[PDB]
C-alpha cells in the first residue's frame, strides 16, 4: 500500500536471473582435462541453485557457459579478493562484451587464502561490474559448492550474512557466514527480508527479462519450473504441479491443450485473437492484445511523441524522458533543471558543452538545439550557489547528456543533439 | 588363541610409521604455486593424523615430503584405480631407491570419478610395491582430507571398511566406508581387532624401526607425540597430556625428572644400574641391563662365534644366519641348500656366481671362500630336475647371496665374501 503501484507491480513480476558460469584453468585439469566433467559438474551445480532460488519467485537460468581448458582469462590467485575483482572487471570489458548476462560466477579449483571459500559483491546484481561473484569448488560434494554459489549470489541480491536472531529453520540458512555438510537449502527470514527492501529500493531491471528457451544452455530438466528446449510446458514436479493443461510427468500438454502458462491461454486453450492481456500501465503504455494462435503476449508502448506528463514531455518506447526527472536521477531529490541560459554552454562545443559527437570530435549545439546536449542541473538546496551543474563521466562523455527523446520544446524533443519535431516516427 | 614370545613381543614393541607424502602439479597450482602453502597443507594433515594414530600405539612421522611443482613423475588421472597403481609402482621404482619409508601417500588435488576419495592397499605396510594410497584433497577443511589419509593408511595397515555393528561412539569411524563431515577420529572396535589380527599374523618389520630426528622433514611440534629436534619429551597436546613427567606446554622434563620414555625410565627416574630392562629372546641374545644414568636400553648380545642352532651356525649381531633357513627365507619351505658342487659356480666370477664387488666388478670366489658368495639353493619337488638353482635380483645384486656371518666351513663364517675362522674377531 505503501508501495508505488510500480514497485508492488515490481515486486509481483517473476524473476529471472540469467547466469553465466565460469570454470577456471585448474577446474579443467582437476577433472581430467574432461569438459564434459567440468561442463556436468556445473550442471549439477546449478540443479540445487535452481530449486534453492524458486523459493525465493526467482529462477536462476544457465544462459551461458565458459571453461578456460586453454588458460585462465584472469589472474585467478590464492587473494579471493582480488580473484573477485579481477573477475569482476574482466566480466565487465571482456564477457558482457559478446554475452548478455544478469549474473557471472567463478567457480575455480585453486584455494582461498584462508576459510573462505567465495566472495560476491553486494547488491551488485544487474551491474555492469558489481553483479559477479567467485566459489571455491571446496567440496567433493556439489551440493555444498552449490550452496556456497547460491551464498554469493545472495549477496549480490542484497542479502547479507545471517545474525544469530536469523533463522529459516533448525538448520543453518544459505546466508550464513560459515559452511557445514549440515546446511540447509533454505533462506532465513532476515534474507527474505533484506531481499525484498533491497528489491524495493533499487528495482533492478535485468532480472525481469526472461530468457529464451533457445538462450538457455543448460540440459533442459522436466519439472525445474521453466520451460526449455524439448519441452511444451513445466508446472513442476506431479506431486506440486498445480497446472491442468501440463502433465508434470513429461512436461508434455495434455490432449486437447494448446498451451499451458501465459497471459493468453485460459481453460487450456489460447485467448481469442484480439482479447487484452495486459493493461496499460502508463499514459505511454499501450494495453496488449492476445494474437489468439500464440500462447505468449508481447508488450507495446504508445507511438513516440504522445503527449505525456502533463505536456511536460513525449512518450519514447513506452518511457516519458522529462529533463527534470533526470536531473533527479543524475543528482537527487530536490534536483532541479537549470534555467535556459545555462544550456547556453553548449555553443562553446567545448569539452563538456556540446551536442553530438559526430566521429570522436565535438559539435557545438546549434543556437535552437542547446537543450539537447549536456544536462545543466541544479539541486534545490538553500547552499548551492551556482545555477548551472553539469554530470560529467571521463568513462563515457554521454553520461550525463540529455537522454534521447527529451522534449526540448512544444511538440519538440531531442533526437540526436538536436531538437527536432515529434510529428515525424523517431 | 595363545601368543607366541616372538608375537607378544612384536606387539608390545613401539610401532613406528615412517610416512613420505607427495603432492601433484594441481596441488601445485591449487596452492597458488606457494610451496610454503602447500607444505603447510602437507604438515596440518600429519598434524591431526598422528594423533589418531597414537591411540593405536603408532607414531607416524614425516620422513620426507615431494612436491612435483614442475611436472607429475606419473600420469594422475581422475581413475583413482590406475592412478593408485602408477603412483604404487612409481614409488616402488622411482621413490625408494632415492629415499627409504615405511609408506607413501599421494595427495591430489585432481578429482576422482564416483565418490571416491581416496584409495589404500589392504595391509600393505612395509611392502615396497603396497606400502602407498592415494588421497584427495577433496576438503577445504584439511580435518576431512586428513581422515581420508587414516582411512587409506588404515587400509596399508590391514583395516577395512566398518560394518554397521562396528562402533567408536555416535559419530562414525575412520574405516568408515563414507565420509562424513561430522566424522570422527577415532577406530572402531573392528578397525582395532583387524589391525591387531594383522600386525599378528604378519609382522611387519619396517614400522619398528624408530625415525632418527633427523630423518623427520617435518617442522617440530611440541605434541605430536615424537621427541624431535629442541625436545626433551612430547606428551601430545598440553589438554591430553597425561604424562606426569613431561611439561606438554613446553615440551620439556619436568622439576625433577631425569625421563618420561624408556624401558630404563620409571616414574620420570632412570632405573637404578644393573636393573634387567629386557631378557634374551634367543640363544644369540644377552639380558639388557639399564645403566642408571640413561633411559634407554642397549639391546647386547652374544659374542660372535656362539654357536646356535644345534650347533648349525654361529651368532653374528644377534642372529644365527644359516644356509638351511636362508635358502627357506629366499624360495619357501622345502627350499634345502644344494650340495657343495654348486658352490663352484661361484668360482666362475660370472654374471652370478661370485664373492664379493669391487665397484663394477666381481671378485670371484676361491677354493675355499666358495660356500661365502652366491648361495646356492634347490626345490624339494619331484618333479625338480635341477641341484642348483639361484636368486638373483638385476635390481639389487647383493640379494640373493649368503649372509655375514653365515657358518660357511666348520668353525668359520662368512665375512666379506670369504670364509674366515670364527676365532678370529669377524
Ligand atoms: C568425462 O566425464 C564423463 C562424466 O562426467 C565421463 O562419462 C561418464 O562415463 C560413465 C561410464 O564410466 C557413465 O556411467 C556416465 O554416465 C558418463 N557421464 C556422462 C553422463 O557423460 C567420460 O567418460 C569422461 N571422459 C573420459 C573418456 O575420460
Ligand atoms: C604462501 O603461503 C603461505 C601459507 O603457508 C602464506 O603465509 C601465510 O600468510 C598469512 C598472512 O596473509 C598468515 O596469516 C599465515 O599465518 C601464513 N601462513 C604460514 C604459517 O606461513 C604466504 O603469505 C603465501 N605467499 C603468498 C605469495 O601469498
Ligand atoms: C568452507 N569455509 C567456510 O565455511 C568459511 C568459514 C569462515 C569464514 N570466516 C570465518 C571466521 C571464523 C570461523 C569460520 C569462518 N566461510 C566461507 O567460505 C563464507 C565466506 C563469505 O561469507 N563469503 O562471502 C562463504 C560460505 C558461506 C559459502
Ligand atoms: C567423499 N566421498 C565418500 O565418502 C565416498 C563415499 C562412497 C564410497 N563408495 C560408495 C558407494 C555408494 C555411495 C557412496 C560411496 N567414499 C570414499 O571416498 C572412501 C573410498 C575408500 O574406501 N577408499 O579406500 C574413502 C573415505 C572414507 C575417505
Ligand atoms: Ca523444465
Ligand atoms: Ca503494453
Ligand atoms: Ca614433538
Ligand atoms: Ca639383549
Ligand atoms: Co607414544
Ligand atoms: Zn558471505
Ligand atoms: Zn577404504
Amino acid at each position: 500500500s505503501n508501495l508505488t503501484p510500480e514497485q508492488q507491480r515490481y515486486l509481483n513480476a517473476k524473476k529471472y536471473v540469467k547466469l553465466f558460469l565460469v570454470a577456471d584453468y585448474i577446474m579443467y585439469l582437476k577433472y581430467g582435462r574432461n569438459l564434459t566433467a567440468v561442463r556436468t559438474r556445473m550442471y549439477d551445480i546449478v540443479n540445487v541453485i535452481t530449486p534453492i532460488y524458486h523459493r525465493m519467485n526467482i529462477h536462476v537460468a544457465l544462459v551461458g557457459l565458459e571453461i578456460w581448458s586453454n588458460t585462465d582469462k584472469i589472474i585467478v590467485q590464492s587473494s579471493a579478493d582480488v580473484t573477485l575483482d579481477l573477475f569482476a572487471k574482466w566480466r565487465a570489458t571482456d564477457l558482457l562484451s559478446r554475452k548478455s548476462h544478469d549474473n557471472a560466477q567463478l567457480l575455480t579449483g585453486i584455494n582461498f587464502n584462508g576459510p573462505t571459500a567465495g566472495l560476491g559483491y553486494l547488491g551488485g546484481i544487474c551491474n555492469t561490474m558489481y553483479s559477479a561473484g567467485i566459489v571455491q569448488d571446496h567440496s567433493k560434494i556439489h551440493h555444498l559448492v552449490a550452496i556456497a554459489m547460491a551464498h554469493e549470489m545472495g549477496h549480490n541480491l542484497g542479502m547479507d550474512h545471517d545474525k544469530d536472531t536469523c533463522t529459516c529453520g533448525t538448520r543453518p540458512c544459505v546466508m550464513a557466514g560459515a559452511l557445514s555438510c549440515e546446511a540447509s537449502f533454505l533462506f532465513s527470514d532476515c534474507s527474505q527480508k533484506d531481499h525484498r527492501e533491497f528489491l524495493i529500493k533499487n528495482m533492478p531491471q535485468c532480472i525481469l527479462k526472461k530468457p529464451l528457451k533457445t538462450d538457455v544452455v543448460s540440459p533442459a530438466v522436466c519439472g525445474n519450473y521453466f520451460v526449455e528446449v524439448g519441452e511444451e510446458c513445466d508446472c513442476g514436479s506431479p506431486r506440486t504441479c498445480r497446472d491442468p493443461c501440463c502433465d508434470a510427468t513429461t512436461c508434455k500438454l495434455r490432449q486437447g491443450a494448446q498451451c499451458a502458462e501465459g497471459l493468453c491461454c485460459d481453460q487450456c486453450r489460447f485467448k481469442g485473437a484480439g482479447t487484452e492481456c495486459r493493461a496499460a500501465k502508463d499514459e505511454c503504455d499501450m494495453a496488449d492484445v492476445c494474437t489468439g494462435r500464440s500462447a505468449e503476449c508481447t508488450d507495446r508502448f504508445q507511438r513516440n511523441g504522445q503527449p505525456c506528463k502533463n505536456n511536460n514531455g513525449y512518450c519514447y518506447n513506452g518511457k516519458c524522458p522529462i529533463m527534470a526527472d533526470q536531473c533527479i536521477a543524475l543528482f537527487g531529490p530536490g534536483a532541479t533543471v537549470s534555467q535556459d541560459a545555462c544550456f547556453q554552454f553548449n555553443r562553446e562545443g567545448n569539452h563538456y558543452g556540446y551536442c553530438r559527437k559526430e566521429q570522436n570530435t565535438k559539435i557545438a549545439c546549434e543556437p535552437q538545439d542547446v537543450k539537447c546536449g549536456r544536462l545543466y542541473c541544479f539541486p534545490n538546496s538553500p547552499e548551492n550557489k551556482n545555477p548551472c551543474n553539469i554530470y560529467y563521466s571521463p568513462n563515457d562523455e554521454d553520461k550525463g547528456m540529455v537522454l534521447p527523446g527529451t522534449k526540448c520544446a512544444d511538440r519538440k524533443a531531442c533526437s540526436n543533439g538536436q531538437c527536432v519535431d515529434v510529428t515525424t516516427p523517431y
